[PDB]
């Protein structure tokens, strides 16, 4: 894409350590699965693509990007290890949402959807065989 969009988040590195875990495979059977067939997913489902948007400011407020996108090719390609790591990727994706975005947009409103269907599917994220 435009050389005026950051890199994307890291999805391949043999030198990083990877695992299967039973959490993991739940993230992208249950979790990852739910959230992105969500009518709301579309805004979530690659990078923000700052140029083709017109928000040249995007990517100099928001400095920790993540979208389900690379989340589902690190689920898919086991870059994790554990699934804290991926938690947190999702919960880095919805405060991104949140600082950039002011509260009641409509971009806010389904990030907010995904957070309580996520919430949930956290919840009953399996004990750790
Ligand atoms: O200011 C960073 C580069 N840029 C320009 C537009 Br339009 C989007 N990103």
């Amino acid at each position: 894409g435009s050389h005026m969009n950051p890199p994307p988040p890291e999805t391949s590195n043999p030198n990083k350590p990877k695992r299967q875990t039973n959490q993991l495979q739940y993230l992208l059977r249950v979790v990852l699965k739910t959230l992105w067939k969500h009518q709301f997913a579309w805004p979530f489902q690659q990078p923000v693509d700052a140029v083709k948007l017109n928000l040249p400011d995007y990517y100099k407020i928001i400095k920790t990007p993540m979208d389900m996108g690379t989340i589902k090719k690190r689920l898919e390609n086991n870059y994790y290890w554990n699934a804290q790591e991926c938690i947190q990727d999702f919960n880095t994706m919805f405060t991104n949402c949140y600082i950039y975005n002011k509260p009641g947009d409509d971009i806010v409103l389904m990030a907010e959807a995904l957070e309580k269907l996520f919430l949930q599917k956290i919840n009953e994220l399996p004990t750790e065989e």
